[PDB]
């Protein structure tokens, strides 16, 4: 069925992830420091930033981009900006891209260990981390777009 695939993003790839997030909610998720509405300069000021942005593809389209927020040689990886398209949701591309990503984690930087952090609102992103292993740690405070206090639930698991 959902048969996916992965490759680096590309320029080509930045105004469909762009396009992915379909509320001021679900960006702050994927990416709290932006403001909405999306664009593709933030999500290209993003991909400068960070390491290992990827997209994962089915039937010809781009469903879903991940990247590392923080690398760590030898240490860790922190998975950042996990953005899905929403014509494909809740059909394990999320899952996908995770374990892509904690693979290259493992074999790119020798992580020993992936950090996902979710918000607490994101009740599918905490779930779907404890389902793949993540065991939760910390929580952090945080402030939204309106300047409301929220909980970062940091969660981690070991590589292999
Ligand atoms: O789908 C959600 N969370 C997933 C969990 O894997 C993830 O955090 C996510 C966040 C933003 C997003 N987006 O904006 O396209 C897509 C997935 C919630 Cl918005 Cl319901
Ligand atoms: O700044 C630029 N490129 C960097 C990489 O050197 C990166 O691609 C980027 C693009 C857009 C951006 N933004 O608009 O916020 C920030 C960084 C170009 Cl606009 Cl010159």
């Amino acid at each position: 069925h959902m048969q996916l695939s992965h490759r680096p993003a590309e320029t080509g790839d930045l105004e469909t992830v762009a396009g992915f997030p379909q509320d001021r909610d679900e960006l702050f998720y994927a990416y709290p420091k932006a403001i909405w509405p999306f664009s593709v300069a933030q999500l290209a000021a993003a991909i400068a930033e960070r390491r290992g942005s990827t997209v994962a593809v089915h039937d010809g389209q781009v469903l879903g981009f991940a990247n590392f927020y923080q690398w760590q040689h030898g240490d860790f990886c922190a998975l950042g900006n996990m953005m899905v398209a929403p014509a494909a949701r809740g059909l394990g591309v999320a899952r996908y891209l995770i374990g892509v990503m904690e693979n290259l984690a493992r074999e790119q930087y020798k992580a020993r260990l992936m950090k996902i952090s979710a918000f607490n609102a994101n009740a599918a992103g905490l779930l779907l981390a404890t389902q793949l292993g993540y065991q939760p740690r910390a929580i952090a405070e945080r402030h939204d777009p309106d300047g409301r206090r929220v909980a970062l639930i940091q969660m981690d698991k070991p590589l292999e």
